[PDB]
This record gives structure tokens, C-alpha cells and sequence, in this order.
């Protein structure tokens, strides 16, 4: 539902993945007080809506933009640092 193995080993996260969901899969210890979704954790680290191939590095991932639309994003490949 929420993530999608690719066989680089990175992974297709929707942006509706709750950030409690996301670290249980992940390993991470984004805040789960501070950001309900995926998308929030990242459009808060860009500050604007980004478009696609736009990618912010946070924790030990690398998250690029893989779809977006005028009000939010949808899909991200997750890439381990």
C-alpha cells in the first residue's frame, strides 16, 4: 500500500504514508509529534511545492520527487545515503 520495493533497493513511498508507518518500515526517527505524513516531512524541508526530479536529503535518505501535482506531492523514491 504505502511503499513499493524497487530492485535498486531504493522505494516508491506515497506521500500520504504516515510518518509512524514510515520509520516502522525505514528504521528512521522522524517525528511522529512534529509531521503526520511523508509528504508534510517533506514539503516542510523544501518550504514550497516541489516539482518532480526535485530532491532534499533528510536523516540517512535521499528523497526525489517523482510525481506531484498543483497542491501536493504524491510520490517519492526514497534512496538510502
Amino acid at each position: 500500500s504505502y511503499i513499493k520495493p524497487l530492485p535498486s533497493g531504493d522505494f516508491i513511498v506515497k506521500a500520504l504514508t504516515p510518518v509512524d508507518a514510515f520509520n516502522d518500515f525505514f528504521g528512521s526517527e522522524f517525528s511522529d509529534e512534529e509531521f503526520d505524513t511523508v509528504g508534510g516531512l517533506v514539503m516542510s524541508a523544501f518550504g514550497h511545492l516541489p516539482k518532480r526530479n526535485e530532491v532534499v536529503e533528510l536523516g540517512e535518505f535521499r528523497f526525489r520527487v517523482l510525481n506531484a501535482d498543483s497542491r501536493r506531492v504524491h510520490l517519492l523514491r526514497l534512496s538510502p545515503l
